[PDB]
C-alpha cells in the first residue's frame, strides 16, 4: 500500500484511527441508536435469546476482547467471559446456558481463534459472531453473523486501528444488546454520543505528540517497564505493555493496578518506570502510596489521566493530562498515547516498526 | 514460629508440604470418598443448586484460583470464572444464576478479597464459601460455609503450603460437586487417588533438590524470565513467575504457552530464559519451533516434563525430568520445582527470603 506522508505503515494506521473509526460507524448509526440490520432480519431474534457472551482471540485481539467484557457486563448487564484461543480449544470447558460465541480478529485466520470457532460448533453455542477486518476471511465464512471493522487494510505488524475500531464494533454491540433487553435508552444514547464524539477527540489528542515524545525519551533506554490500569483501562495496560514488547522490544509487562502491591512492588527501580493509565482518585492515592515505598530506588509514577481530576505532578509521580472524555469511550482514547509512546520509542531506538523481530502479522498454520 | 532445621520459614513451609496436605486431607476423605460433612447438613441442598462458581482472590491466592476454574469446568462440567478481588469490587458485574460464590485466602483479612465477600452479599449469590488458613478470620466468619486448609500457620511473607493445601481444597470440593451432580464415580476416585498418593510424591520430589540448584545458579544472575504454560500449568507458570518476583527480584512474567508468538518471542535472547510448565508433546514442538526462531540471540527454553513423555535436551532446550505422575495432581506438584527454583535463586542472591522487599503477608488496609 502507500505510507504518503508517513514514514512507516503502522504510523499511518495510528493516524488513520478517527478516519477507520467514522467509517466503522458509517451506516451503523440511525436516528441517534445502533443499527445492526446489516446482521439480517433473523438477527434479532438470535440476538434477544443470547445470555452469555463468549470471546475467543489472540494477541491484541485478545486485548480489545478483554476491554468489552467490563461494557457487556456493567452496560447491557450480560455475563461475559474472555479467552485466550489457544487455551479454549485446548481444554474441556463448560458451555453457558444461550451463549453466544464472537470471535475477534483482524486477519479472520489465526489459526488457534479459527480452531475454537469450529470447535465450538459442536459445543452448544446459540451461535456465532465475527467481529474481523478481512472480507471473505476464513473465521467470516465460517460464522453465523459478521459484523466487519471496515479499518481498510492493515499492513503494520502490530495491529493499531483493528484495534480500535473492534473496540468501536463491541461498543455498538453493548448498546444494540442494552436496546433489545429493554435497558434504559440512556446507556444507548450515551456510547452513541461517545463514539461519535471519538474520531474528532482521537484527532486533537494526535496533534499533541510532543508530551509523548518526551515521555518516549525517557523510556527509549529502560529495559522493563509496568504498565496498570484498574476495570476497563486494564486491557488497555495490558494492549500498551503488549506494544512497547512488540515494536520497541522493552519487557513491558501489564497488571490490574490493584496488585501491584501483591508482588511486582518488590522490582520497581529507576530502571522500571510504572504507567498508570487513566485512574481515579482513590486509584492514584494508593499507587502514589505505593510508589512511596519504592522511593528510595527511584520508582517513578507516569500517568496518563483527566485534566480535570485535578492531579499535580510531584518529583515521582509525572502528570501526563489528557483532555476530559466520555468515559463510555474512555478505552479507546487511552490507547492511541500508548501507540504512540511505542512507536516514538520505536523510531528513537531505530527498530523494525512495520516488521519487529520475529513477529507475523497473523500466525495462520499451527 | 520455630524453624527447627530449616533457614528460612518460606523453605520449612515448602518442606512441609507433603504434611500440610496430608492435614487437609484428614476427615474429608472416608472411603473413597470426599466427605465435606463438616459443612454441615444443609451443605449439599445449597451445593446441590449451583450452577456457576465464582472465585475471587488476591496474589498467590488468585494463581490457585485460577488452576481450580479448568478441574470445575473440565471435571464437574461447572462454569467458573475466577477474578482479582480488586477488579470485582471495583466493578458493575452481571452476576450468574445460582452462582456460589468462592474466596481463597490464606489470611482471611486482605481487604480487598474482604470487600469482595461483602459486596456479594448483595448481588444475589447463592451463598459464599470461604476457602482460608486462619480460622476466625474475617472470611471464615462472614461467609456463609468455609472450608479450612490446615496447613499450620504460614510466616513466610511468600505463600507455599497455602496455595498447594488451597488446591487440595479446591480439588476435593471439584470431587464433591461431580458427585451431587451424578457425575461418573471414577472423577472422584481420581482426585482421590491422586489427592492421597500426592503427600509421598512431593516428598519424593523434595529429595531431588539438586538439579534445582542447578538451574538455579543459570538463573541467579538473569534479569528477565518468561514462565509459560498451558491450560490448567498456565496458573502454575503465573505462580511461579511471581514466585521469582518475590523472593528473587528478577522480571520473571507468566504467559499463556499459545501467546509466545503473539509478542513476547521479540524479547527473547540469551538474558531472557523461558521456562515451560509439564507440556505434552504437541505444545513442546511448537514451543521448540519459536525457540529456534531466536537461537541466533541466544534464546534457551527450561522445561520441566514427564520423564515418561521422552523429551531429549538439546543446545537450547534443556529438560528437567520429572517422575509421572497423576493429570489431576499434576498442577501441584508441578509448583514445587518451581517454589525451590525461586527459594534457590534467593538463596544465591542472598535477598531476604522470608521478608521479600516492599511485600506484606497480607494486605489488611485500603
Ligand atoms: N502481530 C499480530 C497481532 O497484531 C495480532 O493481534 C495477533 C492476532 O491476529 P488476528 O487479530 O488477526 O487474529 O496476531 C499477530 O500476533
Ligand atoms: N504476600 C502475600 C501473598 O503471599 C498473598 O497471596 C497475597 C494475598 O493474601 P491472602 O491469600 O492472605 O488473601 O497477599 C500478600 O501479597
Ligand atoms: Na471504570
Ligand atoms: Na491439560
Amino acid at each position: 500500500g502507500d505510507k504518503g506522508i508517513y514514514r512507516h505503515y503502522m504510523q499511518k494506521e495510528i493516524y488513520e484511527q478517527p478516519n477507520a473509526i467514522k467509517n466503522t460507524l458509517t451506516g451503523r448509526i440511525s436516528h441517534g441508536q445502533v443499527d445492526l440490520s446489516e446482521l439480517g432480519p433473523n438477527a434479532d431474534e438470535l440476538l434477544s435469546k443470547v445470555e452469555h457472551i463468549q470471546i475467543l482471540a489472540c494477541g491484541t485481539s485478545y486485548n480489545s476482547g478483554m476491554v468489552s467484557r467490563y461494557w457487556f457486563e456493567s452496560l447491557a448487564g450480560i455475563p461475559c467471559d474472555v479467552e485466550i484461543a489457544s487455551e479454549f480449544r485446548y481444554r474441556k470447558s463448560a458451555v453457558r446456558r444461550n451463549s453466544l460465541m464472537i470471535t475477534l480478529s483482524q486477519s479472520g485466520e489465526t489459526a488457534d481463534t479459527l480452531a475454537g470457532l469450529r470447535l465450538s460448533k459442536e459445543l452448544g453455542y446459540l451461535g456465532s459472531l465475527a467481529i474481523c477486518n478481512v472480507p471473505g476471511s476464513s473465521l467470516v465464512r465460517e460464522s453465523d453473523l459478521a459484523l466487519m471493522t471496515n479499518a481498510g487494510t492493515e499492513i503494520g505488524v502490530a495491529s493499531t486501528k483493528a484495534f480500535t475500531t473492534q473496540l468501536t464494533v463491541l461498543l455498538m454491540l453493548v448498546a444494540k444488546l442494552s436496546r433489545l433487553k429493554g435497558l434504559d435508552a440512556s446507556i444507548e444514547h450515551d456510547i452513541v454520543h461517545g463514539l461519535q464524539a471519538l474520531p474528532s477527540r482521537i484527532e486533537q489528542m494526535l496533534s499533541q505528540d510532543k508530551r509523548i515524545e518526551a515521555l518516549a525519551e525517557d523510556f527509549s533506554d529502560k529495559h522493563h517497564a509496568l504498565f496498570l490500569g484498574r476495570g476497563d483501562q486494564y486491557p488497555i495496560a495490558l494492549e500498551g505493555a503488549l506494544k512497547l514488547k512488540e515494536i520497541s522490544y522493552i519487557h513491558a509487562e501489564a497488571y490490574a493496578a490493584g496488585e501491584l502491591k501483591h508482588g511486582p512492588l518488590a522490582l520497581i527501580d529507576a530502571d522500571m518506570p510504572v504507567i498508570v493509565v487513566a485512574p481515579n482518585n482513590e486509584l492514584l492515592e494508593k499507587l502514589k502510596s505505593n510508589i512511596e515505598e519504592v522511593r528510595a530506588r527511584g520508582g517513578q509514577l507516569y500517568v496518563f489521566a483527566d485534566q480535570d481530576a485535578g492531579f499535580v505532578s510531584s518529583d515521582n509521580m509525572h502528570i501526563i493530562e489528557m483532555p476530559h472524555v466520555e468515559e463510555v469511550i474512555a478505552p479507546i482514547f487511552y490507547t492511541v498515547p500508548l501507540q504512540l509512546l511505542a512507536y516514538h520509542v520505536a523510531l528513537i531506538k531505530g527498530t523494525d516498526v512495520d516488521q519487529p523481530r520475529n513477529l507475523a502479522k497473523s500466525v495462520t498454520v499451527e
